[PDB]
């Protein structure tokens, strides 16, 4: 269930989690902000993958500024901050903008 949405809620996020049908596929949460300036930059360009991948990857771009508390429980500081929770667990992580390792990431997560 590609949720390929931007969000701003620990509700959605736990919403889109669960409809996301987790099971097997790819969480790739982008815990972003909006004042970060590249933030704003990164955001569209995760949303190529994000766009391409559909149906299975589930593309979370979270906007830290809002969901603060996840963002510090699930430990982002150098925002943006990319996590992997495949199937149901933080299975990968990939920091700052870092657009080729990124897409090396969802490609080798989606692809399993």
């Amino acid at each position: 269930g590609g949720s390929v949405i931007v969000i701003d809620s620990k509700a959605a996020w736990d919403a889109q989690l669960a409809k996301g049908k987790e099971e097997h596929k790819p969480i790739v949460v982008d815990f972003t902000a909006t004042w970060c300036g590249p933030c704003k930059m990164i955001a569209p360009l995760f949303e190529t993958l994000s766009n391409d991948y559909a149906g299975k990857v589930i593309f979370l771009k979270v906007d830290v500024d809002a969901v603060a508390a996840v963002a510090e429980a699930a430990g982002i500081t150098a925002m943006p901050t990319f996590h992997v929770y495949k199937d149901g667990v933080k299975a990968d992580d990939l920091v700052g903008a870092s657009q080729d390792k990124l897409k090396a990431l969802v490609a080798k997560h989606a692809a399993a």
